[PDB]
């Protein structure tokens, strides 16, 4: 209803300039991460928007010629307090560029230089269908929708509908093998991750954790499709890998990655987004959902893992 | 003047079909990072072409609906034998998108799926104006011209008409350090990279030259702009700090201060250092790539011979 809405405002100002026909999702650290999933639906499904993901600082220093009041500028802080991303908003703003804030603090210094606030479910329990990948998302779907048309709506409001129970019931899954995972790798100070398409953004953040943890070395996040071309981490036998396994249309890149790392004898850690249910959601939109599944499966992994050892 | 006249031949022959309106450089290994300063050239110049950068198997498996007779299609595979980058050709050709292949090989298998094929300088001795990652970035120069016009095109010619000689100057500029570095950091297993801009795929690929080289493990290419959002730890890493001219050059010196502040072991290449300044504010964004991917070689060359002594370019 929310960034429906928000949208529909949007669409109504801007047709006399021309219409909305760019998109840019400014944020830092996981906040630029959880924009991964929208920046690969506009890019998959759109016909006539452009679309661009930009670290702040990048965007402030360097914005494209086409900010102006033919863009939309969606900007993400989780404590609405980051420096860059509050003016990323400003400059926004400056050029006549609607601007789409997404915050968990409502009165926090990011609100005053947005044009619309949007918040997000956070913590413990959260109900995903409104987490903020999710909002990130709903923002693109919109803008497709209310501009061009978006054939897969309904399928996508459906995943909507089941990505809560499905993300709990994975959570739950995990569990027994989550202990065991803790109990392999406790002792690794490097792990690689691989993954590819929609949900990447869901794996570097995996990679930050995992640095996280073990205070070593931040070590490659590795795109399946990369396997002997640029990626020759397979060559190394001693770094494991903690693999992303993807649902939707670049599971077969992730699985031909999967089976070299197998024909080498690598150690390597599966987490299956088909194993853990999430093909309930159509095959048209499955691909969005990867990030909302890994994103909140990995904390049991890592709680397991701590305790064997910007949002 | 690469690529001008393969463009005017695909926007004349799509002319009828509405035009040109999708760009999509679909490439692995290091052709895909020597794709990004024309990914970079078009998210900041274009106000009416889509940009994508895309990894082959990932392009073939999930074709953007965009892909038809409104888009250009740049392959790029140095031997022409990529299988997943054929086949991105072969996808292409089939959805009415007009295609350019890049590679080195003219009989190779890729040539006999692209429209449009372009070759590229190679090996010691290269000029820089005719480098692969040079046609990447023409084609993308050439491609907004030709639709929508580009304001800094004579500007953008007279840096290419510059930069061989800004990059053979600077290799010989740095030997005497690339020594030093050599000998300082002959026994570190790894070492990170950092950069930002439109010339981060030369940072990329540098990381894994480095990896290459230590065989050890293959470390972050950090994002200048993400030190401050995503660590110091015990083991004392390394930085090969890629600090840049142009729109980013800022957020890069906010990095390099940081670094410099903590006193981290850090190897500075500096494109203001090494006369990429020549080359005007309007443009040099786009020329990083070409220096820093041009003169890691005689850094990397040292360190292999301080120690003693398979990527797809």
């Amino acid at each position: 209803m929310g960034m429906k809405e928000t949208v529909s405002n949007i669409v109504t100002s801007q047709a006399e300039k021309g219409g909305v026909k760019h998109v840019y999702y400014v944020a830092c650290g996981g906040s630029y991460a959880a924009f991964y999933p929208a920046k690969a639906f506009l890019e998959k499904e759109a016909k006539a928007l452009t679309v661009g993901l930009y670290n702040s600082g990048e965007f402030i220093n360097n914005p494209p010629v086409a900010l102006g009041e033919n863009a939309v500028v969606v900007v993400a802080s989780h404590k609405g307090n980051t420096p860059e991303t509050i003016k990323a908003a400003e400059i926004a703003r400056q050029h006549g560029a609607p601007v789409i804030g997404l915050t968990w603090i409502m009165d926090s210094p990011l609100v005053a230089h947005c044009d619309y606030v949007e918040t997000y479910t956070f913590g413990d329990g959260k109900d995903i269908a409104g987490e903020k990948t999710m909002k990130g998302l709903l923002s693109a779907v919109e803008l497709l929708q209310q501009t061009e048309g978006y054939a897969h709506y309904d399928d996508f409001q459906d995943g909507v509908s089941k990505i809560n129970r499905i993300v709990w019931r994975a959570c739950e899954q995990v569990a027994e093998r989550a202990q065991a995972f803790a109990q392999e790798y406790k002792d690794d100070k490097v792990i690689y991750t691989v993954a590819s398409g929609a949900g990447y953004g869901a794996a570097y953040l995996q990679s930050i954790c995992i640095f996280m943890e073990m205070q070593w070395i931040h070590s490659a996040c590795i795109h399946s499709g990369e396997f002997f071309h640029g990626a020759f981490e397979i060559t190394d036998a001693n770094t494991p890998f903690f693999f992303q396994f993807s649902e939707g249309n670049t599971r077969a890149v992730d699985e031909r990655a999967l089976n070299f790392l197998k024909k080498y004898g690598r150690r390597i850690e599966v987490v299956d987004a088909a194993a853990l249910g999430l093909s309930t959601i159509k095959t048209t939109v499955i691909d969005y959902f990867n990030h909302s599944l890994f994103n909140n499966v990995y904390p049991v992994y890592n709680r397991a893992l701590a305790e064997a050892r910007e949002y």
